[PDB]
């Protein structure tokens, strides 16, 4: 389970390199115990497909934490779902929620059933299938699942339906919720002097994270530099507009490439705003001059040599919209330069929280308002963390990786759950 | 998942080189649904050791096959237990529980949990956090666990007083049902003309199916001219006597070495029947002339090398005690030799179904016979099956797997689980 | 099928409404709706026993129809009337349905009770009844589930037996009909006339002396119109300057010991006989022997308007009609009403969208000062009349047909629309 | 009260069966009983939403009428059939509540099903809709509760299909051979003896399970089978029937033969009509295909054929004014009816022996001894409360039945204060 053991890895070393077990001892019992899920559930997923062909499926939900309170977290419909991958996501999703603040444990759940290419009434078969399944370990008390990659609308109408005949605001939160971040990040690294306005940003990916991020980077003043997906970069210099990301993102739910998105929209990618796709490259090294740096693609998408470059090309703020996007290495990187450099590095859990927090408080105005205070509220904790057991500008990664631990681990100290 | 994968592949070649799918295509959507558990259910166990400290575990149930009635299983407290080797044991156990002619699913479970030097304090604390852990998904319509490696009548005590207060003749029968089913192997083979009676017959192993395995062989008027154990084999030319079994079983449940039993009773081991004892070897090839050979120890201990030695040997019977004790190759020699030289091999999920069967069914002459006749038609079922779907004596492997198989994918389909 | 007729005059209403309209041809999807939505999700028949005062056996029927839970827990009343089976409660549960959709609330539509006649029953013999009822009853409801209210034969006594029938086992109202009704046909005339002409001034026509009736009637008078009429089972009351709200209370408290509207005129001679004297027509309905009159309220029962009486209706210059009661008017009598809408601009609304404001509070009492619940249900049936004519307009056949659309057809497909999307949502319909 | 004739005709039955006897003179607190029993427990109707090979919604009504549990769980058959509501249930059940306690085992009365019909449904189509129906109806069945067993439209697909979606979700010859074993013991007793069977011309109608396997075991017995029919026409024959012949009409009936029934055993098959009148004189009468099959009109002309016994295969199988033919000539001409409460109980009796659960034998014999016992309670109740109190005539089964079933139900209401 490599991507879960790197997780628990980084989360780990940065607890022992901490002055934490020194301080308070009796944190050292929690890693053997809270890293082990409380409860995991693989069920057979059998359904039928409009030729009347048996299709068999494997569902899952990881209850991995409820200490802070149910387990909650999406549900994944798409065919790289297994048991480690989830295991890894729900291990995040425990410290994740911590540092939302909220009373929300950690899990994730889902099925390798791939909805791309299949009909309403199949994705509707496959739903009530795997609700059937599930619905005996789930309830707004003791679990709660939510949208995520191949689980919208359609998906969620079609597993309530089978969940009520059988017991009888989101797009924009983790982005605009990541980029709040850094918000405070520069406005506290810089003692209030600079912002996001005329910063340059380099955002990788073409999901929803990444979308909304940079549409967020664009209205606080400053320039989108470029985007990416699974086949290739694109690159621009004046900056990426709103009409651009609206275009990728309808472009996108039609699951087209961003080369052949660029080719069927030239006036809009071609005009004064014209980018440059180079296939089959990140765009970290591609990009020139840099101050912000925003992952927003997969895990492990930041090399250390990527992470070098950027930090030669003068990227002072990281911070991953999407989940461990940044390898060992990077880390690496970003943090030895931290106290000379000033490259601040923030991890995933801390930045891309948002979504999940927007989900446990489930107006536009008073929702954006709350996560923005949310996303303020976790860099504070993240910050005064890493002061407060500082060993030696304060480790972000080190900051948020100890506060989530903490709340989980006096929860779990409360409940008997440790000792 | 290695184990399972070998014991999936062996159960499906087994079946495709057959006239089964061209005679009844229907069958051949059985294989992708019935391999894919029903239900996998793992929960940490968290306990407390006499010094008060916070001890962690993982659960298993792998609820696998349901067709042929309530999952059935065992429950094995053991280092070595993970998902993969409890999927690899259930999947067997559909099948064997299926050609016991009893209405039994497949099922298997248990923890890492490791009892050895262990206070019955901390096995008892363990045993609770366990049941209370795992009562929420079994009962006697439900799922029906056993007691296997490492629950014994101790650990089943607690469990009950467990699931009790949450609610508000077996060491034989495994050996002897092997033994009885190479009895009838036996006699089909020479028109009753051979029986044991004067069969030199190598075991391999020290645990309960070997050490029953070779009592029956003994009784009937065989010569065991081996065992062995993780470290060593011991081989005899006048045969192992009823004695010796007895002084072996009683120094195994205090955890010695073959090794080390020989050395503490010289006089039982250096008599008349005295015992050489080969260490790191196994015992295939250090028999010289053998009839009969019951591997009866592990998985895979049985390479095709050895199985060709065996062959060479003069074997003309081998049957497996243990759980799939005959790697690939192994299996490919009997078969290729099964035509012409007339050696019989017999796969452990018809040969070692005898625990599982005096299982189902729960005075000792009463349940010997019922047992006998068990796998007496076990014998049959596999004879006939591999003659009605043979393509080209009977393959006893193909027999074996087919007869499961459609036993099972009857009730598949007959309840709707395959279309 | 059963005999159902009544459930089945609702259903050919909704459907017949349902399809003269662009609607299936806008929309064909919503062809597939009809036949699931129409047949009850669950129904739960159980024998209750009990026993009277004298100690002897008593047995009667409880009902339970869970009509449909797409837009949200069942919902509706429980009613103890000997006039209670299967057939009634199914054709008020398929009307629930659409009634609850109306109000904008998140309610599904539900309606139960029991042939149970409260009558002449102590309340000792009210209470071991009301104990069996919820014993047998309470395995199928629950507050996420199926949420009972009271109705005819439920009231505050029964209510709190089994409550704690419910709570031993499981370990305003009364204006609000009437009210809503009578506020929806004030926004039918303030539309009608362009805010030229309110309730202020019109003869209005009521059948009925129940709570429905009488606080309709109420309103009425309230709001400056003549109540001509009253009636119940045995006959009308007609009066020519307005029934005053003195005669509406003491017909209220009389019928609470049920008493003839006849036995009422008698027993108060001189409340029945000065300025405000009235004449008691017995085994007439009122709505020919009132003469010119503006509006009808027909607030008794189901198909108490013949074709015969809407024709005599509309030739006395009736042009406003909406049910208080269920399905107060007769197939006949719809199409007569409909008939003269474009030309004679008489305008028929369905009761499922006037008389909703009852079970429109009850849901608000699901969620206050009187004040605020009687605005709240004047805002509920003001959106309910604006959402039955935009739609009936939206899906309107004849086109830009610039005379009155028909409210009929508008709620209709609008409980209809609300209840077939939350129903295609859930994968109820595909 | 709703129009159920089915119902309303089999509860008259048994209350008129009742009140012209003895039974509210010598023990007074049975009047108590009727308007509580015959009143269901519980019925529950549900919407069955399944969806046929072209991706079509089709929705259809499932019923489970629970009707008493005086003397054990609530035991039935399911019944897949587009004349299937509320109504022929609740006729059912009723009737089943009666059946059952003739059979003295402990079980309760009760039906279910639904209005699908299988009739041009593929295997699929049957399998989604038995997975939809079971998922609505499992919340009110179990072991200790309600039994389900098999019917119409119902048979081993079905009920596989049936238990593996329960299985997911909360994780044939003993009507006829009864029937026939109880007009055996109604020869038996007519005649002192001497006559059986043996030699009697036997006019059966229908041709499902009933009257198949009563055929069969009318032939192993030496009868003579003049007749059978289905929905659409009669068949008759005057040397009778053959097993061969039954044989052949199983498995055609299973699926919806000129050597066969054109030799010696040649048969004319009358299209449109009932058997009754067209089989010349005739012993016995089994009607053994639906309820009222057996008009006053085809009564009358069985008597006079010289039928002397009939006994119901079918529920209910003869009308209102057939029975009262067949009552008006029994003190003088002999002619004994036997309803098919007490005649068709077989099947459920074997399955609640089954229920218990044997050889073949073991559980023939059982069926045997339980009919036995089922006629001699008849004809010893209909006998200990007779108004009539005549011994020069025959006794009759009607009330023996309806008023024995009665009584063991009523006695057990009582003990549990369901009735007081």
């Amino acid at each position: 389970e490599p991507e879960f053991q790197q997780a628990y890895d980084e989360l780990v070393s940065a607890v022992e390199d901490s002055t934490l077990f020194k301080e308070e001892p009796q944190y050292k019992k929690v890693i053997p115990v809270v890293s082990i899920p409380e409860r995991i559930i693989q069920f057979r997923v059998t359904w039928e497909n409009d030729k009347g062909e048996i299709e068999v499926n494997n569902g899952f939900r990881v209850q991995y934490n409820s200490a802070l309170g149910p387990y909650k977290g999406g549900l994944r419909f798409h065919p790289t779902v297994n048991l480690s991958i989830l295991k890894f996501l729900g291990f995040e999703q425990i410290f994740k929620n911590a540092l939302t603040g909220l009373s929300m444990g950690g899990g994730k759940g889902g099925s390798d059933f791939n909805p791309k290419n299949r009909s309403d009434n199949e994705i509707r078969r496959f739903c009530v299938s795997f609700m059937r399944q599930l619905a005996r370990y789930i309830g707004p008390d003791t679990d709660v699942p939510a949208g995520d990659i191949g689980v919208g609308g359609r998906e969620v109408g079609f597993l309530f339906g089978a969940y009520k005949q059988m017991r009888n605001i989101r797009p924009e939160a983790t982005g605009y919720g990541c980029v709040y971040y850094v918000e405070k990040m520069i406005e506290k690294a810089t003692n209030g002097k600079e912002t996001f306005k005329g910063k340059r940003v380099a955002i990788s990916g073409s999901g929803n994270v990444a979308q909304y991020a940079a549409l967020k980077v664009i209205e606080l003043g400053g320039t989108v530099v470029s985007l990416s997906d699974s086949k290739g970069s694109i690159i621009s210099k004046n900056g990426i507009t709103a009409d651009q990301v609206y275009a990728i993102a309808a472009a996108k739910l039609k699951f087209k490439s961003l080369e052949e998105i660029v080719a069927d929209s030239v006036q809009l990618f071609s005009g004064d705003h014209s980018v440059e796709y180079l296939a089959g490259v990140r765009p970290w090294t591609k990009v020139g001059q840099v101050d912000v740096a925003l992952p927003s693609a997969t895990q492990n998408e930041v090399s250390g040599e990527e992470a070098k470059a950027l930090v030669d090309a003068g990227c002072k703020f990281i911070a991953e919209g999407s989940n461990m996007g940044s390898t060992k290495e990077a880390i690496e990187v970003f943090e030895a330069n931290r106290d000379s450099n000033g490259v601040w590095y923030a991890p995933g859990k801390a930045a891309n929280c948002g979504g999940v927090a927007v989900s446990g408080l489930e107006t536009n105005e008073e929702v954006d308002a709350k996560l923005k205070e949310i996303m303020y509220t976790c860099f504070e904790n993240c910050y005064k963390t890493a002061q407060k057991y500082s060993i030696e500008l304060p480790s972000l990664l080190k900051g948020a990786n100890i506060a989530g631990f903490i709340k989980v681990a006096d929860a779990m100290f409360d409940q008997g759950d440790v000792f």
